[PDB]
């Protein structure tokens, strides 16, 4: 069946995608570059590329074998990188299960640098204020989505959840 583009991602809590819009708004003008839709904010895990519906079952397979306990995000770090042109949130020490996490998803199909992605196009140098306060929460499950361009935004389609072990 037709080919889709997709990736696995670890998602943000809806109360903290929140915080997170309102704290953007106040420290970066629209200027600073385009900002992610409050929805599409994720830490992707590994970006798999266009994907065949026969591959898209042997990666979803393999991702069902993960046994992995859950782990803790606090996102405590912000910045920029010029070359991709983005600002993004992080963690300074990033939990070792998540590293494991990507790894695994990156094998069963650069290294890995988890970060949240705030602002496309943000090829201008800016300031970056630290995150704000407490932005903490529980990794309970990673998603398989799929993204398309529908009605110019971006739209990311869930397509599969495995839950984390706790």
């Amino acid at each position: 069946s037709e080919p889709q583009r997709l990736f696995f991602a670890i998602d943000l809590p809806a109360e903290i995608r929140e915080q997170i819009i309102h704290w953007r708004a106040k420290h970066f003008p629209p200027e600073a570059g385009r900002p992610v839709a409050a929805d599409n904010l994720h830490l992707t895990l590994a970006f798999l590329g266009e994907v065949s519906a026969e591959k898209e079952k042997a990666l979803s397979l393999l991702a069902g074998r993960i046994r992995q306990p859950g782990f803790t995000l606090t996102l405590d770090d912000a910045g920029q990188w010029l070359r991709s042109r983005v600002v993004w949130l992080g963690m300074r020490q990033p939990p070792r299960g998540l590293i494991q996490l990507a790894n695994m998803l990156r094998s069963q199909a650069r290294p890995f640098h988890p970060h949240i992605t705030l602002l496309r196009d943000a090829s201008e140098a800016v300031t970056i204020p630290p995150p704000g306060f407490n932005w903490s929460y529980a990794v309970t499950e990673f998603t398989l989505y799929a993204s398309s361009f529908a009605r110019g935004r971006t739209r990311y389609t869930p397509l599969k959840r495995w839950a984390l072990t706790q």
